[PDB]
């Protein structure tokens, strides 16, 4: 699994609606302070992989007080989790990507939902927010720092 | 070197109540992490990629047109946190010394404009606390580490 974590003052998630027909976007999800986590599910991902993310994600002490002191949970903040397979975007070949290691949607989707459930269990039902899986989204992020964290659980 | 690339409809970079210093419409935002043992070949690879990766569709032809093809902007922001050791409080052992990093960074930015266009590259205020309003278009998130 791969995650890019962005510390934010807020985030506003929209998706393109299905039968649109003469607005095309729709805000389905919003958070104030907290993290936005772009989550890449690898084909060979185990649930132990998920656990690790869900942990570092809810636990890294990414805010000051002393520096790098409190985590998202401590401050009672939100997380927005967005599935992003482009992480597994291989770009060593041509100057055009290639997403072969990216766990195929229908399996990925379930794994994903399972992760999101765990998040709420470990934290709070009201603090975890998501996008619309596999749909084109439009995200307004207000980066606070910035603070960008990358994790690859195949290390 | 490490880069996180985000495809965007726009972004506004500001510093300290808030001063706008840098803004782009469609294009990429590149969070750049300069490694201590970074060579200029590392810089080059990044620059080649941010500038040539085809991250936009030709309605249906997905991954067809790169940033230049569409005459779009890039916003480059130094971000050392990419080299955070998270194996549960961060550890930036591997970053390149600031005073050195800054020069390397400016050198990279120059290259960007050379390879592309003076008017298409935008940046932040190095080492300062910034506030960035990104509008992610997808999203499309790309990660690269030249140490591969």
């Amino acid at each position: 699994m791969r995650v890019v974590i962005q510390r934010v003052k807020g985030a506003i998630l929209s998706v393109r609606k299905e039968n649109i027909g003469e607005k095309e976007l729709e805000i389905i999800s919003e958070i104030k302070n907290g993290l936005i986590c772009f989550l890449g599910i690898h084909k060979n991902d185990t649930w132990e992989d998920a656990l690790y993310i869900i942990r570092k994600c809810l636990n890294l002490r990414l805010w000051n007080n002393k520096t790098w002191d409190k985590n998202v949970k401590d401050l009672n903040y939100e997380l927005l989790i967005v599935s992003q397979f482009t992480l597994f975007g291989n770009t060593k070949k041509g100057n055009k990507p290639d997403f072969h290691l990216a766990k195929e949607p229908n399996e990925a989707l379930i794994f994903y939902n399972k992760i999101i459930d765990e998040f709420k269990k470990q934290y709070n039902d009201d603090k975890i927010k998501i996008g619309k899986f596999g749909n084109y989204m439009n995200i307004d992020v207000t980066n606070d720092g910035p603070v960008t964290i990358y994790i690859d659980t195949h290390d």
